[PDB]
This record gives structure tokens, sequence and C-alpha cells, in this order.
């Protein structure tokens, strides 16, 4: 599913991401924009042989099981394919664990490089939320 921006904002907010670990909803919307372009089906192989999955590009070395990543820990206890669903529940639950791991949203490289320090509230402008 390719979400609209405000559609995603509304779903993330319903699932309790706004202000989760102190990160406003715009941070989460911005991260999804630059991780996946709001596409739940996005997959991207990493250099280490792991793959990133879903709207928040969650990795198969630590967080989910894809059956092809040696050393996988599967800390979210889910198949990586659950992160590709049109229903973002599994991605949100896993993202809540990731952002709680010590480095906050720095865990998302695209957030660090493209969102952090910017006017992230622009990402929810115009939305009825």
């Amino acid at each position: 599913k390719v979400f609209g921006r405000c559609e995603l904002a509304a779903a993330m907010k319903r699932h309790g991401l706004d202000n989760y670990r102190g990160y406003s909803l715009g941070n989460w919307v911005c991260a999804a924009k630059f991780e996946s372009n709001f596409n739940t089906q996005a997959t991207n192989r990493n250099t280490d042989g792991s793959t990133d999955y879903g709207i928040l590009q969650i990795n198969s070395r630590w967080w989910c099981n894809d059956g092809r990543t040696p050393g996988s820990r599967n800390l979210c206890n889910i198949p990586c394919s659950a992160l590709l669903s049109s229903d973002i529940t599994a991605s949100v639950n896993c993202a809540k664990k990731i952002v709680s791991d010590g480095n906050g949203m720095n865990a998302w490289v695209a957030w660090r490089n493209r969102c952090k320090g910017t006017d992230v509230q622009a990402w929810i402008r115009g939305c009825r939320l």
C-alpha cells in the first residue's frame, strides 16, 4: 500500500506514535517518507546481507526474520513479510522497540540524514488529525 501523507499521519497517530519516546508525529512521517516513500511494500538489501522492510525499513539482522540473514535475532518476533502489510500495526510495534533501544530515532539513517534538525512539523501540515 502506498499511503498518502496525511493518511499515514493519521494511522501513525492512531497507533500511538505521536510523541512516542518524545518524537512528534512529523518525525515519524518524515522518516517514512525518506525510508520508503510511504510504501509498505518497500524492500532494500543492505550491504551486510540483511534487508530493510516496510514503511520504516526495519532490518532483518536485529528485528525481524527473513530466513536469509545469518545471525538474525528477530527481536520483534515477526516474519519480515509482516512489515509489508497494508496494516502498519506490526511496523509500529516494532518501531516502538527500535526507538526505545538507546539511540532514539538515530536508528533510522534516513531520519538522521534527512529529518533530524529540520522543520519536521511540515510533514503534518494540512492534515486533519
